[PDB]
């Protein structure tokens, strides 16, 4: 996933605050979150992806190999059961959790990363630019 | 209420997506409250006060006499017991339903009309001018 590799900036957020709510998100938590302009940073290390995200209030890390289930702790506190594969070039993530489910898919869209988030018919889009 | 008679419409909005998630209101009929700039209408007959909330996509309407409990359907389709008194200055509506209850206060600021909601914590704040 080469062409992932690279640090990139928040740029727009759209229905963010719809999605984190689906999800379950506590309000103050809401709140910080959609305050934050967070920095994401991917790197690659043999066949170990890193994908780190950097804010004032909260950073979250995760490596991982792609196709195998992983243990994650989410930034709002959730404990939860995640895989990510590489298809059609992207990168698509699945978390799984108290019988509930979420996918996160961060693809290239000309010289943007984007993020689109999914609970339950609820869709968030998040735009990056390299930093 | 002399100071509140006349028509009103929308300048600002603060919090209400939260207000309505708190209260319980489903994901489109919030995206489609959220897009409305109601125009507020409020008259005063004897001792009947009428409120009045028009948009291109739902109008609602309300007539009470300050301190006897009624009936109201409200936007987002909830039947509930409302009991709308004057203190202070302001008119202050509680609606009740299920077990709960939801506080809408609406007072003169300056030259404005401030439309103030709470429920469980959260508070929406929406700011109005004559029309
Ligand atoms: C990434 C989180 C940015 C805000 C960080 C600060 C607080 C987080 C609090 C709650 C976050 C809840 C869910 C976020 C989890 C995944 C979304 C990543 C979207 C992105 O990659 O943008
Ligand atoms: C007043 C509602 C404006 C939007 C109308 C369109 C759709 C309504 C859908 C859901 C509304 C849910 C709760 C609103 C009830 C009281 C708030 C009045 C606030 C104001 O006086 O502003």
């Amino acid at each position: 996933c080469d062409a992932f590799v690279g640090t990139w900036k928040l740029v727009s957020s759209e229905n963010f605050d719809d999605y984190m709510k689906e999800v379950g998100v506590g309000f103050a938590t809401r709140k910080v979150a959609g305050m934050a302009k967070p920095n994401m940073i991917i790197s690659v290390n043999g066949d170990l992806v890193t994908i780190r995200s950097e804010s004032t209030f909260k950073n979250t890390e995760i490596s991982f190999k792609l196709g195998v289930e992983f243990d994650e702790i989410t930034a709002d506190d959730r404990k939860v059961k995640s895989i990510i594969t590489l298809d059609g070039g992207a990168l698509v993530q699945v978390q799984k959790w108290d019988g509930k489910s979420t996918t996160i898919k961060r693809k290239r869209d000309g010289d943007k990363l984007v993020v689109e988030c999914v609970m339950k018919g609820v869709t968030s889009t998040r735009v990056y630019e390299r930093a």
